């Protein structure tokens, strides 16, 4: 988990990592489901 989240959306994630935050703009930000 890196952003105040997990991975910016930059267009895209590692795979279908639920969003749990955003960084700049709507970079939402993605995580494992698995990781509360």
């Amino acid at each position: 988990l890196f952003c105040k989240g997990g991975s910016c959306h930059f267009g895209g994630c590692p795979s279908h990592l639920i969003k749990v935050g955003s960084c700049f703009g709507f970079r939402s930000c993605c995580k494992w489901p698995w990781n509360a």
